[PDB]
């Protein structure tokens, strides 16, 4: 079976994970893992309780690894066990992927050095200190690396991955079975299309988190510079 | 606080629940419940383990109720306790909503009689026996009833609900914070746009489930006819 793994950490943004999980779990001959330090409950940033299925030590070699984002990314960027596990898996994985601020975890792990990548718009300035070439695009592919932003990015690149792992007809079948055709009632999903007043409110609400993440990012970068 | 409740049942299609959950949980002064017969683990059709937070008896009066879909809908259409709970909450809820085959549960509960509604394309013929006026549209609103199609239908109508519960700027802010700017890599999310061959693979794969659900629907309709 194709082995697909999501990192499941405290304060994950659960939809970053649960979207691609449901798409990829629809495919034949796949096994999907939710990975943490040990199996058991892990609480998402909303309070929704998820369950990790495998420990780092027991996880098989993965064909696909996916790092979701969320407020828990800050701690994960300085979790040496988690970063080492991600590096080990990335060394052999066909696909290394992330959603939203999950790419900052890839960055802290050293996996974005010289690589084109994106992240959540409010945190995009944190890519360059981690060695990345920052790109303002919703999905960015560099070799075996896909980084995406948005709560359907992982669903979308899951359909791309499905087409490459299997074939286009299989990806189309999953899309049709899920009747997946988003049609948002507003056009505020990018800082370039949202009203300026909404952008400002979002920036102000993110300011304390960004400040703390600047500090974390600098320590993570120092470890890479060593 | 505004009380929002999702029915969490065995064999749910978890993304039908987890999408709108993460959107609505981003709003101020909301409380979001995952409802089942008692708190504890409930397993989605993919094998993902979720946790119900409240029992039927302890659930507060809901301002929004949302019924997700999934394999597990068949059993729920003949679960008298669940159907009666849905009816009791729907009687006083500001909004009664469903995703995908969750509308078949609303139908079995008697809540679609004379109402315009949609459901998953492969099961759409089951609406009329439940008293509904079937509508081939991705979202269908009849008063305070909203039924949507597609595994991510609930994210979108969650943004509509956010705008009506609060204001448009709040919904736009949540959209921007989540960087929700969907962009599927294929155009097969409707039987009207997917390749005819893919539509057939999907119809054939659904045939046994539809057959079983025709039987269930007829029994559910008989209970309404009494
Ligand atoms: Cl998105
Ligand atoms: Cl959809
Ligand atoms: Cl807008
Ligand atoms: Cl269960
Ligand atoms: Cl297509």
């Amino acid at each position: 079976a194709v082995q697909i793994g999501f990192l499941l950490f405290p304060e994950v943004q659960q939809l970053d994970l649960t979207g691609p999980h449901d798409v990829l779990a629809s495919l034949p001959d796949v096994q999907v893992h939710l990975i943490w330090k040990e199996p058991g409950p892990v609480v998402a940033s909303s309070g929704l309780v998820l369950q990790a299925t495998t420990s780092f030590a027991d996880c098989p070699p993965l064909d696909v690894i996916c790092i979701p984002g969320g407020t828990g990314v800050g701690a994960l960027m300085e979790d040496p066990q988690a970063l080492a596990f991600i590096r080990q898996q990335a060394a052999r994985a066909r696909y290394v992927t992330s959603v939203c601020t999950g790419s900052l975890v890839l960055g802290a792990a050293g996996l974005l050095q010289g690589k084109r990548a994106t992240t959540h718009w409010a945190y995009h300035e944190l890519l360059a200190p981690l060695g990345a070439i920052p790109v303002h695009e919703r999905v960015v592919r560099d070799g075996n690396l896909l980084t995406g932003t948005g709560i359907t990015a992982g669903i979308d690149f899951a359909l791309t991955l499905a087409a490459e792992l299997f074939d286009a007809a299989t990806a189309q079948r999953v899309q049709l079975q899920l009747e997946y055709a988003p049609a948002p009632p507003f056009n505020a999903g990018s800082p370039d299309t949202a009203p300026a007043s909404v952008v400002q409110q979002a920036r102000q609400r993110a300011a304390d988190s960004l400040h703390k993440r600047r500090e974390i990012t600098l320590r993570a970068a120092a470890r890479l510079a060593a």
